[PDB]
């Protein structure tokens, strides 16, 4: 099964209260869980079956709620998910993972994000 990387991060910062403190997170926080978090794969879950398989390179350090990029005019992560996909984000104060190629910008709400496990 796929874990959600809200509860892998939870596992990561030693969190049990993750819906008690609406607070960001830590720079310490941050750095701790990119460190696990980056070359990770992870998999789309806000698209149904289309479950988009994608690389995690790094965790961004703006919350969801402020994480930027060019919308074809800049947009906020955030809104996308409110307005393509109309889900209020429930942690939009957490950061958004990067995935794909750097250069590419493709940030990703955590809430959105499962863990793939290996299958060798």
């Amino acid at each position: 099964m796929a874990q959600p990387v809200i509860e892998f991060m939870c596992e990561v910062l030693d969190i049990r209260n993750i819906d008690e403190q609406p607070k960001p997170l830590t720079d310490s926080q941050r750095v701790r869980f990119t460190k696990e978090i980056k070359g990770l794969k992870v998999e789309v879950t806000h698209c149904g079956q289309m479950k988009r398989k994608y690389r995690v390179c790094n965790v961004t350090r703006r919350p969801a709620s402020h994480q930027t990029f060019p919308l074809q005019v800049e947009c906020t992560v955030a809104q996308y998910f409110k307005q393509k996909y109309n889900l209020q984000l429930k942690y939009p104060h957490l950061p958004c993972l990067q995935v794909g190629q750097e250069q590419k910008h493709t940030y990703l709400p955590l809430e959105v994000c499962n863990i793939v496990a290996g299958q060798r």
